[PDB]
C-alpha cells in the first residue's frame, strides 16, 4: 500500500524485485524462517568447494542507512565470513552469507548452546567484542532484534551474523568545541544532516553498560544449553515479572537467581547473577528499540538518576564491579572499554 | 509496528520556484563563497519520492538512463523510507532551466534539443525491458535556453526473455540471472517473458510518453494527457476532446493552446491508438500481474487487421511527427 | 479501534465529464423513462465530501446559504464519516452547465450573471460570522450559458461577538447561545470575539475569493491564485509573477491566459493585499487557534498609514473591478 | 488528523463546534464518564420544574446513520424520557435527557441494582422488550457499547439511555419475491444502496437469540447487586475463561453456575443459569460488533451449525426451553418475538 501525494493518492503493488525462496529454512536455525542455510553445487571436481557454507537472513529494509547499507556492516571489520553482501526486494531484505570451513571446521549457532568449552566461548567473546569496539563513544546502537546478537561458531572461528539495529549519531558539543552530523558535501549539506541528537556523560555510560549487558546475555546464551529468556524483547514481557520468576541471587539478594540455571557443562556458580535493578534499567533502556528517534525517553536512561542520585551511581558502579569479576572470570582486558 | 527510524532531518522546506505545485519538488541555491558569482550561479534541487524505486542493487530505477550527465550531480539519499534525489546544477551566467510543465515553448531548436535528449535517454532501454511510469504520463525534465537538465522520474523497469528459434545468435548474455554464481545459485532477479508483440506495446508507449512530454513542453495550459489517477478514463477524455478534423481516426488536439504558436492537426495522434495506450498504462497499479496488460496494445483479441492498422496509423504519427521536426524516422 | 460501519454501497464510479480531473466529482445522468426527453434531460451529480463539515445540527456548513436554490435538489446523505451531497439538475434543452474550472468564458453578460449569484450567495454570512474555505482559494460551481447553479464547498463557519458601548440597539438575538433554554443551560455553540478589523479581514477574504472566481472562469489557464496547499506560499507566486506595470503595486496579471480577450491591467490586484489575503487564508489549518490571524489583514502591528492605506488599494480594487462590469459599489 | 484528495493532503485541525463540559459527570453514573446528569435551574417561582433531570451522554459520531440521525432513536417509540435530541461536536457527540420525574419520583441506573422488587423488574423488561420489539426480523442489531442495554429506572417508569449500536438491515430475497435496499428517491437510487447483507433463516434466529440474551443480561444486571461481568465485552476477555472461573450450573452441568451470583435480594436460584455452549456462541456472534460490514463471520453466528447440525439445532431448542421457562417465571408473552 503506497500512495503518491498528487492530486490522487495512487495505490501501489509492491513489486517484487527478486523471486523469494520457496525452501525457506536453515538447518543451523531451525526456529528462525527468516534464517536460511545452504550448501551450493560447487565445482564437483573439488571436494574442498563442498564445504562452502552459504546463509542468507531475511529481514526488513528499514535496518540500512541513509546510504541504503546496513547498521551492522559499519561495526563490521576483519569479517571471519568468507563474503556477504545485501539483498534488498521490496521491503523484504536478504543477507546471504559466503563461508569455507576448512576441512574440518563445523560452525553452529549461538543459541542455546550451553557449551562448558571456555576455549569457543572465548573464541566468541573475542569476536563480539572486537565487533562493538568499533562502536564511538559518542555514536551508540539498539537491538531491535533482542537482547542479544545472533552468531554462529565452528572449533575455529565465531561468524558474526545480521542484526536488526539502529545506529544512532549523537552529539556532545564540548564546551571547548576545538565526526560531525553535517557530513555530506556542502551544498548537499545545506539541506540536511544526520538525525542526529544530544550527546552526554549519562548517556555514553548508558549505551556502554547496555553494549556491556549485550555481551553477557550472549555469553549467557552460549553457556545455556536451555532458553535463555533475557533475549526476548516482547511488549507483553516484562522485566519485573521476569525476575519474579527467577527470583534473586541465593548468595546475594542484589543480584538475579542466575545461579539455578541450565548449564550445558559445568555450571559457574552464583557468577552469572547481575544485579538486579542495573537488569531492569538496562530493559528500560532496551524498550528505546521502538522509538528510536525520541532519544530523551532512553538515551541517557541506564545512566540517569531515578538520594536517588547517590543510589543510581552506587549500584552502577556496583554494575561496574560486576563488570571486573566477570572479566577476570575469563582473563579479559578492557582495552575495548 | 515499530518506529521506521530516520537518520537524517527531514527537509521541511518544500519550496521550488521551479515547480512550486508539487509537494516533492524543492530546488534552492548555495550560500557559498560569493567570491565566484558562477559558485552562486549553481543551482540544488533535491526531490523526495519513495524507497520502493530502489532496485535489488539498491539504486534507483530511472538512474539506469542517467548516461552522459548533462546535468552537473545526481546523488541519492534517504530517510528510512522516504528517498531524496540530490541534484547539483550549474547553468552559464545566462542559462537558466527551466520547467517542462506548461512551457508553452515556441522556440523550436530549444524542443528539438529537448526532445532529443529524452528520446537518447529512453532509447537505452533493453529490447526486453520494460519501463512503467509511476508519476505521470510524460516524462519531466527541466531545460533552459540553450541545453537540457532531465529530473527524477519514479518508474519501474522490469525484464523479460523469450525463446526464438535462433536462441543463440547476438548477445544473450543479458538474462535475469544477474547475481554471482553462488548468490544467483540461491536467487534470481525477478523476471518475465518477454515477445515481439509486447515490445511493439512498449515501442508505442516510449513514443507517447515522449509526444505527451513535447505536448507538456509546448502547451501553454495543461496536459490533460499526462495524468496516471485511476478515475482517469481515456473514454471520457476522448469524449471530451473528439476526433480531429482532418482526419476523425485523429483527437483535436489542433484546438489546444500552445505557448508556441498553434500547429493545429500537427499535433493530434489516432483514437485507438491513445485508448490502448492509456490501457497499457493503466497496467502500473499492478505489475506483478504483468501478463494481465504485457501484450495490450498489439493484442490480437478480422483483429489481425484492426491492430496491425492501428501500429500502422501509429507508425504514421510518428514519422509524421518526426519529419515536423527534422528528427530522422531512424531515431527510434 | 472499531470499523467505521457504512450504512450504504460506497459509489465506486467516480466520474464527473464536468470535473474529471478531482477525486471526488461524479456526475451521471437518470436512466428513467425516456418518453419525456426532459427527464433525460436531467443530470445528476454527487461529491464526497467529509463529515467533519456537519455542524452541531448535523448540517452542511455551505448550505447555510443555499438559498433561493436555482439548482434542483440538494440532499445530505453519509457513509460513516464519508458524506455525499447529491444534486439533481435539469436545463432547458440547449442549457447546458459546464466546469467554472479554467471556463475562459468570454461572454460578458453570463460572468455577470455568474458574479452576481456568487456575491449574492456569500452576501447572507453575518457581519460577525467568519468563513473558512477548505478546498480552494475560489468559491466553485458551474455555469450554463443561460443560468448557473453553485457547486458544494468544504467551509467551516464560526460566529463571533462584540461588545461595543451601543451594546442594545439593532437585532442583537444572534447569539453563541443557540440551543433551547435547558440545552442552552447545558452548553453553547463553539464562538469567539468578533470586531470591526476582523471584519475588514473577512471583507477583504470574501472579495478575493471572488475575484479568484472570476479569474477562474475567464481564464483559459489555471488559476494559480486558487490553492490553499501548505508549500505554496504567496511570496514564491508573487516572485514569480510580479509588479504590474501600469501600477506596481499591483500584479502583472494583465499577461496571463484568458479565453476570453485578455483586459490586461483590469485583473492586477495590489500586492501587500494578496500577502495579507493569503496569511489570513493559511489560518485555516487549526481555526481553533483563531487570534492567532482572525485580525491578520487589518493589523496595526505607521502601520496605521500602511494599513489603512492598504484598505485604501484594495477597495480601489473592488470599485474598479464592479465598474468594469457595470456591478454597483453598494453590492458589498 | 483529516486530509483532502487534491495534490496536497492537508492536515485539518478537528474543529470544536460546541464548548465541551467541563464538569462532566453524572452521579446516577459515577463510574461512567461520558454520562453526566445535571439538574437545570429552573424558573424558581415553581418548584414542581425542579423535579426536571437532565442527563447528556457522550459517545462517537460513528454511531449516527446515513441520514446523521442515531441508530437507537430508530427503536425508539412511545419514549418515556421527557425529551431527547443529538449533540454532533466533531468526531465526539452528546445525547441530552429532559425528565420530569414527578413529585416523588426517582430514577436510578439499572447497574447494580440487585433489585429483587420484581415489580420495578418487570417494569423494566417491559420497556426494554418493547423497545426491541421495533426491530424488524429482516433487520438486525449489534450493541458495540457491551452486552445489554443501559437505562435508569424509577419506581413510576423505566427510562431507556443511548446506545452505541449499528443498525444492520439484511435482506432475504425470498424465492417467492411477489423495507428495500434502494429506498432512496428513483435518482438517488441509481448511484446506491443501503449497505444491505445476504438475510436468511439462520441470521434471523441468530438476532432474536442475541436480543434474547441482551435481555436476560439486563435482567441479571437488575437482579446482580454485585457486578455483572456479562456486559464486558473486552477484547481480551473470552467466554471460555469466563465460564472456567464461574463453573457451570450444580444443578445441571449444561446451563451456567450462575445459581451462586450475588443478588440484591431474594437469590432466584439456579433460574439464571443458561445453557453454555449458547452463550458462547452468543459471545462469538457479538463479537461482530468491530467489524460490522463482514456479516458473513458472524450474521448467522448463533444459529449456524458446528451431527454438528443436529447438536445446534438441539441446543438451540434447549435455549428455546430456557426462554419459555424464563417467560414463565415472569408471567410473561412471547407476542413481541
Amino acid at each position: 500500500p503506497i500512495k503518491l501525494d498528487l492530486c490522487a493518492s495512487v495505490k501501489l503493488t509492491p513489486f517484487k524485485p527478486m523471486r523469494p525462496p520457496k525452501p525457506m529454512q536453515c538447518w543451523i536455525h531451525p526456529r528462525r524462517a527468516n534464517c536460511k542455510v545452504t550448501r551450493p553445487r560447487n565445482n564437483y571436481s573439488d571436494p574442498d568447494n563442498e564445504n562452502d557454507m552459504l546463509h542468507m537472513t531475511v529481514l526488513n529494509s528499514v535496518f540500512l542507512n541513509e546510504h541504503a547499507k546496513l547498521y551492522y556492516r559499519h561495526l563490521l571489520r576483519n569479517d571471519q565470513a568468507e563474503a556477504r553482501k545485501t539483498i534488498l526486494n521490496a521491503d523484504s531484505v536478504y543477507e546471504c552469507m559466503l563461508i569455507r570451513p576448512i576441512r574440518t571446521e563445523h560452525f553452529r549457532s549461538v543459541d542455546e548452546a550451553g557449551e562448558h568449552n571456555m576455549s569457543v566461548l572465548k573464541i566468541i567473546i573475542d569476536a563480539v567484542i572486537k565487533y562493538i569496539g568499533k562502536l564511538a563513544d559518542d555514536e551508540y546502537i539498539l537491538i531491535a532484534d533482542r537482547m542479544y546478537v545472533d552468531l554462529i561458531y565452528s572449533e575455529f572461528r565465531a561468524i558474526i551474523l545480521p542484526q536488526s539495529a539502529y545506529i544512532i549519531k549523537g552529539d556532545y558539543a564540548e564546551s571547548d568545541s576545538e565526526d560531525v552530523c553535517n557530513e555530506l558535501e556542502y551544498p548537499w549539506k545545506l539541506i540536511t544532516a544526520n538525525n542526529c541528537i544530544v550527546s552526554t556523560d549519562e548517556s555514553r555510560q548508558s549505551q556502554y553498560i547496555y553494549r556491556t549487558f549485550l555481551l553477557y546475555n550472549t555469553v549467557l546464551t552460549a553457556i545455556l544449553k536451555q532458553n535463555n529468556p533475557f533475549d526476548v524483547i516482547a511488549e507483553n514481557t516484562s522485566i519485573s515479572i521476569i525476575v519474579r520468576n527467577l527470583g534473586s541471587c541465593p548468595n546475594n539478594k542484589d543480584r538475579v537467581k542466575c545461579c539455578d540455571l541450565n548449564y550445558g557443562g559445568v555450571p559457574p556458580g552464583h557468577v552469572m547473577c547481575p544485579p538486579r535493578e542495573i537488569t531492569k534499567k538496562f530493559f528500560h533502556y532496551a524498550k528505546w528499540v521502538r522509538n528510536p528517534n525520541k532519544y530523551k525517553r532512553y538515551s541517557e536512561l541506564i545512566a540517569r538518576q531515578s538520594h536517588a542520585r547517590d543510589v543510581s551511581q552506587l549500584h552502577l558502579l556496583d554494575w561496574e564491579n560486576f563488570m571486573g569479576e566477570f572479566s577476570s572470570y575469563f582473563g579479559l582486558h578492557a582495552h575495548n572499554v
